[PDB]
């Protein structure tokens, strides 16, 4: 999967593949957000580790399978 | 059918094709507006918007 | 009448042709943005639903009838 | 006559023409500023301002 | 006297000629900016008249006289 | 003698020559820091800069 | 390696070589996340970060 | 040492020569920073003094010895 | 009847409601990119006279 | 289905829908890109026409049919 | 009777009140865009000079009379 | 596998997954940069049009 | 009285208090925009020593 | 190790890092700066390709060995 | 005294003061930008050295002396 | 020892401290804006490598 972080006030998109299913991501992605960690983590293919300020999220745009 | 979600603070606009009816789109949006927006595409791309930095959703004219 | 909503830190304006009167959209506007109900909804001549986040507006103009 | 209103975080200032005086779109903004201004122009066009949003607004010389 | 204001998250300023002296205006933006009146007004030489939002003035710059 | 201050969100800088000392610049900057800094030049220009947006002061080297 | 870190309403990432495991980085991005970390390159510059103004940090490939 | 200090919402950078240690700079700006004094003063090798509002610090990276 | 004028290293469009067809207005740019000058007028009256080298694109609305 | 155009020195994309083909639209704007004079115009499938300068074309996307 | 003039890579617009019918302006607007070469003066309706570059204009916008 | 296109005096990159080699990609760009078009197209099918005087950049991932 | 130029791809217009007539002002700006230098000297003796291609316009105020 | 360049009209570095030395970096941008035509290509240590536009490269930091 | 350098393309000023004349440094700059090749440079009252690209120059102010 | 250098349409400096003293590098500045290459090292060996075109300055601090 492609993955897109969109981070506030910023143009410049977070860009990864992902070895993940759309599904895990969207749950990562949503339970980040809703149980206000701070942090949300994700890992790309290759094991690129983006740390995220939950915060500064703006989107998540999720890739086809 | 073309969804166009304006992020504010930013002069890229997220744009995409639905499946779904302008209704369903509107309700979901208007649900959140009042922290996250979810919306998938008609490929099943999904889109998680935090609700604080939506500017807009522009829904086009249905088919 | 061409109505021309400005969103706040964007330099592009929302800009669509409406068939309802200048006072009919003066009303949505002004009730929406007085009754804090989070969501101002305009719909254009063609049937394009435009749903703006109210605290976000910074201006709308409404054109002559 | 010509009314120049500054929007925070935008480079684009409304302008417009007036047919009120200085004095009368003066007390409109003095108003609104101590969550929404509305002025309209010499032809009727309207302007709903978010009174957070104004940086400023400067008023021409009468005529 | 030129007077120059600059407004907060715009990189152009407000600058116009003032037929009052420099301490008159220091005066004004001083009381406008401690007794938080919300608005300062400011008239230039040929009776233009600058409404500031006085939470958005970033500075205030006199000339000589 | 040279004082430069930067204001948030904005690329330019206030520069103007002091006929202050360093010491006296830096307390009024430092008592201001802790709404409004008031700051004359070598010719009597007044600066009346609002406290919140102030960046830095930069403050050259005497004489 | 590699460390990016995206610091908010800016379009330049610090970026530095770390002798550090990505875990040993991860941990202190984390803690600092839940107002400063503070993070050395190999060479023994060192990088103070305000929390609030962090976007992300991206650790590269270990080695 | 080099020092050079990032400033919230701006993309150029305050850089100075230091003539204090690596240790003396970081424990100043460790301890600005954390005991909220409101302003953080770093002189340089020449005498020039920079005053910085603590809250509008993105961050500070400073150079080997 | 909506038209839009992107002009080139500018964020802001023109917008303006015009009383032409839009082969009308088509036909006026189109030929314009081929002076320098492209003038436009919307259904009022108001004059848009565009430097055609400035232009980046144009819009043009549904008819009617 | 989706057009998206990117103008030089803007970072907003000309987006519309297409009831062309993929391969029709590319045709189009391969012509239009080698005969670099004047004009590409597309038709949305509303019949909005969008007439773009090609010297200002930094790329055309076409989605998927 | 308004006069607005848009600046080559600027998002501020010059705009000023005229005295003068659009034809005029019209006119003088054309003739100096179409001998592209030094400037275009317009005057206010109090006088003001306005000295434009005129291969600096991306577009002048005249109002209604 | 994943092609991050960088285009000039734009803060946002185009960026897709491809389905071709690392080779393939850069010798596409390689020979495009000396019509003026870079024609790109991603494992699902969509096609990028890149004006090849507006390229700043292209960064091609590791294969597979 | 107060001058102000604006400069190509700036936001930020050089303002000052001139001495001289509108029409002086007027002249030498004319006159320099056809070595590619203009000067122009304020009311107390400040010198701006301007590019002249980088002038995108200048707006002189009313006499006095 | 590290390389970043500096690419025009934009404020965001490429950056890598190469297992090339310092010198065999230099040789290469040098060779392709001065015959400036066409692409400056370079690997980084996990065989990633960056192709950059030689005529839009600002600068190139290499660093310490 | 205080002599500042606009460059194209730039909102920064370049800012220092000169222990030179406002003639003397009058005649540098517009020597320089009049023999518009290569580089205008000037020296600070403490030795600093700004050269700067001639072509790139905006305006130069010079202050009071 | 600090040198600080202006990149043309870019609000960053690329700034270093250098072990030249300020009339090497000021000759060496001055030599290449008239290959389009300036190379510059830093107190480290970290080597700059500037395309002469798009520098807008350089600033060079006092000796030593």
């Amino acid at each position: 999967v492609e993955v897109k972080i969109g981070i506030t006030d910023s143009p410049r998109e977070l860009v990864f593949s992902s070895a993940q299913t759309p599904s895990e991501v969207e749950e990562l992605v949503s339970n980040a957000l809703r149980d206000d960690s701070g942090l949300l983590t994700l890992t790309d293919e290759r094991g690129r580790r983006f740390l995220i300020h939950t915060a500064r999220i703006a989107y998540v745009e999720i890739g086809v399978a």
